[PDB]
DNA sequence: CCCAATACCAGTC
DNA sequence: GGACTGGTATTGGG
C-alpha cells in the first residue's frame, strides 16, 4: 500500500497570516478566550516563530504572555479556518478516490492505484503541495509510507513546509529507534504510564508481558503499539463519518441555579442544531464542567430522532439530573448529539 | 456472545 | 478542558 498524508502547517495561525499579510514574520498566537476575566483561556495554536519561544497549543493565554508579551494574539475564528480547510480537501479529492479526512487539517490518501512506486509518489506529493500553495497560499507537509501510521510519522518528521518518504528499509529502522511518545494516539497520559515500565520504544512493547501492558494502558492501545512494533499495522483509508456534534459554552459567572444556566445550555442547543445539517440524532448528552474543571454529564437515547424543541426540554431534565448528583457549581455548560439516523 | 447505553478519560487544533 | 471529537471502562439487558 502507498499512503500519502497531508498536514497543513500551523494551520490556524497560517490562515490568519494569509488573510492579514501584516502579520508575516511576526510571532502569532491564536487563542480561545473564555470571556471570564481578561486573558482567561488557552492557546489553540501558534506559528513557528512563536513556538521557538515555547508558546504552544494547550497552555493558558496568561502563561503565553509570560514569554511573548509582544506576540500578536488573535481570537480563534474556527468557521474561517473551516472554509479554507474544506476547499483544500476538495483539491486533495482530485488526486484520489480513497481519501480519509482525519481532522480539520490532515488527510490520508491511498494512491496505490495512482502511482507505481515511492518515487512517483514523491512527485505527486510535490504536485499537491504546489496546487495547495497556488490556490490557497497555504503551505503543507507531506508524508509517504506503507500505512497511515508511518505516513503521518513521515510528516511529523518533515514539518513544516516539507515532504518525506519512509521506505521499507527505514520502517524496520524506525520500529527500533524511535521514542514511543511520538506515536500517534499516544499523549502525555499514555506516554507517562509507559515511561515507568521501562517501555520507552515501540520495540519494548514486545518484551513485556502482554497482560501487564494491557492492564497498564488498556486492550486497545496495547494491541495497537504491538501491531506497530511487529510491523503488521493494517488499517485501510476509509471515509470518516462524524459521529457527534456539540457545543459547550463558558458562562459569565459560575452557578448551580437552573435559571441562569439557560440559554446556553439553550444557546448550545441552537448552535449545535445549525451544525447538525438536517442530520437527526437519537441521543443527547448534556455536558457540564464544574468549578475545579471536572467533567460531569447525563444523557438519553430515544428510539427515534430528536426534534429541536424536544432537545430543549430533555436537556433541562438532563440538566436537573446533574444538578442534584453534584453539589458544586457550573463553570461551563453544553450539549452533545449523537446516534444519527 | 454481543451489544447498547451510560459516564468519565484522552488526544488534537 | 479552551473547545472539540473520539476512546474507554463499567453496567443493564436480550
Ligand atoms: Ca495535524
Ligand atoms: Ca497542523
Amino acid at each position: 500500500m502507498i499512503v500519502l498524508f497531508v498536514d497543513f502547517d500551523y494551520f490556524y495561525a497560517q490562515v490568519e497570516e494569509v488573510l492579514n499579510p501584516s502579520l508575516k514574520g511576526k510571532p502569532v498566537v491564536v487563542c480561545v478566550f473564555s470571556g471570564r476575566f481578561e486573558d482567561s483561556g488557552a492557546v489553540a495554536t501558534a506559528n513557528y516563530e512563536a513556538r521557538k519561544f515555547g508558546v504552544k497549543a494547550g497552555i493558558p493565554i496568561v502563561e503565553a504572555k509570560k514569554i511573548l508579551p509582544n506576540a500578536v494574539y488573535l481570537p480563534m475564528r474556527k468557521e474561517v479556518y473551516q472554509q479554507v480547510s474544506s476547499r483544500i480537501m476538495n483539491l486533495l479529492r482530485e488526486y484520489s478516490e480513497k481519501i480519509e479526512i482525519a481532522s480539520i487539517d490532515e488527510a490520508y490518501l491511498d494512491i496505490s492505484d495512482k502511482v507505481r512506486d515511492y518515487r512517483e509518489a514523491y512527485n505527486l506529493g510535490l504536485e499537491i503541495k504546489n496546487k495547495i500553495l497556488e490556490k490557497e497560499k497555504i503551505t503543507v507537509t507531506v508524508g509517504i509510507s506503507k500505512n497511515k501510521v508511518f505516513a503521518k510519522i513521515a510528516a511529523d518528521m518533515a514539518k513544516p513546509n516539507g515532504i518525506k518518504v519512509i521506505d521499507d528499509e527505514e520502517v524496520k529502522r524506525l520500529i527500533r529507534e524511535l521514542d514511543i511518545a511520538d506515536v500517534p494516539g499516544i499523549g502525555n497520559i499514555t506516554a507517562e504510564k509507559l515511561k515507568k515500565l521501562g517501555i520507552n520504544k515501540l520495540v519494548d512493547t514486545l518484551s513485556i508481558e502482554f497482560d501487564k501492558l494491557k492492564g497498564m494502558i488498556g486492550e486497545a492501545k496495547a494491541k495497537y503499539l504491538i501491531s506497530l512494533a511487529r510491523d503488521e499495522y493494517n488499517e485501510p483509508i476509509r471515509t470518516r463519518v462524524r459521529k457527534s456534534i456539540g457545543r459547550i459554552v463558558t458562562m459569565k459567572r459560575n452557578s448551580r441555579n437552573l435559571e441562569e444556566i439557560k440559554p446556553y445550555l439553550f444557546r448550545a442547543i441552537e448552535e449545535s442544531y445549525y451544525k447538525l445539517d438536517k442530520r437527526i440524532p437519537k441521543a443527547i448528552h448534556v455536558v457540564a464542567v464544574t468549578e475545579d474543571l471536572d467533567i460531569v454529564s447525563r444523557g438519553r437515547t430515544f428510539p427515534h430522532g430528536i426534534s429541536k424543541e424536544t432537545a430543549y426540554s430533555e436537556s433541562v431534565k438532563l440538566l436537573q439530573k446533574i444538578l442534584e448528583e453534584d453539589e458544586r457549581k457550573i463553570r461551563r455548560i453544553g450539549v452533545r448529539f449523537s446516534k444519527f439516523i
